[PDB]
């Protein structure tokens, strides 16, 4: 068969596949935090959106979370104010070397929250520079460079609804920054 | 009878918004047809203003993609000189925010500037300002949902709703002793 995008070698996860998984994740999150007594305004779940591309994943997840009765409050680190004593769920579009999430988590602990967990959309477990495990993972991809669903190559292809493998010909031809 | 114990009524549903956003996307595609927009090289620079516009931005760029409009996003810049700029904002009221942003972006000499808002409140203007693209209009009422908040809450509400007056009153919890 052939690929749908002329800039991609293959499609790893469609928008439908992602959303389907995100409901399963949201179900578990709804169960885990059911004993935290989460309420809008009073005690909402503080969603920390790390990296610029995570705005697509964050926008979809919080609405799916809202369907499962989980009140949220967003902060963007693309912050560390008024999180003390509250629950913090760090959201990130992708995870491999785990260097980004590690520093953020260790930085949020300084403000001393009620709890802190991480939720990623795409996890590349074979890319770790340090040991790290996200409490919630939507999907796993091998060590290949992907774009779409917020993930970019030089600020492009974020708006792609599917997580696809970027063609090698694309990011070598665009190697013109010189 | 809307399914919201914290809202009195639903002004626009998620389905209604998306339907309108496709219609806007069709016009945006037609208008920027002579701009030669391509990924990487010359994409349409989306400038998302306000914190709660991330929901509207996330959906719109994907809908813009469906209609063949390549985009890159910046959140509120440099590297916009000579490039077409579309400024997105979740809501438009007094138009004090967009007026400042648009005028500030003009200093960087872009190819063109237009504005796209999801919810326009024409009767809330403190200064005159007209957006090129408007998804929906609402009268002078305070709304939440689709990125719009009340004290950082209710952004995750899929629909644009009017909060029940009991919400602010119960949230009158002034236990600051
Ligand atoms: N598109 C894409 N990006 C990747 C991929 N692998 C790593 N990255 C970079 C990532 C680093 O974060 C992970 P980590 O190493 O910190 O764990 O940062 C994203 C920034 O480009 P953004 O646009 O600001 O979000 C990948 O396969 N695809
Ligand atoms: N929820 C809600 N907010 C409104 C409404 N009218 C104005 N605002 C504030 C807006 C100001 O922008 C318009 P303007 O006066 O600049 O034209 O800014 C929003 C940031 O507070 P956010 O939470 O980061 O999105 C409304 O009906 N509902």
């Amino acid at each position: 068969p052939a690929c749908k995008y002329d800039f991609a070698t293959s499609v790893l996860f469609t928008e439908a596949e992602l959303h389907t998984r995100m409901r399963g994740v949201a179900q578990r999150i709804a169960d885990d935090y059911s004993n935290c007594n989460l309420k809008p305004l009073e005690n909402p779940l503080v969603i920390v959106s790390v990296l610029k591309g995570s705005f697509v994943f964050t926008a979809d997840m919080v609405r799916i979370l809202g369907d499962f009765g989980v009140p949220t409050r967003v902060e963007f680190l693309r912050g560390l104010c008024d999180i003390r004593g509250k629950h913090v769920l760090v959201l990130e579009d992708i995870l491999d070397t785990a260097l980004t999430l590690r520093e953020v988590v260790d930085s949020l602990k300084k403000s001393e929250p009620a709890s802190i967990k991480t939720l990623v959309a795409i996890d590349k477990p074979g890319g770790r520079k340090i040991p790290f495990t996200a409490e919630y993972v939507v999907a796993d991809v091998p060590n290949v460079f992907v774009v779409g669903y917020g993930l970019d190559y030089d600020q492009s292809y974020r708006e792609v609804r599917d997580v696809v493998i970027l063609k090698p010909s694309v990011y070598e031809t665009w190697g013109k920054e010189e």
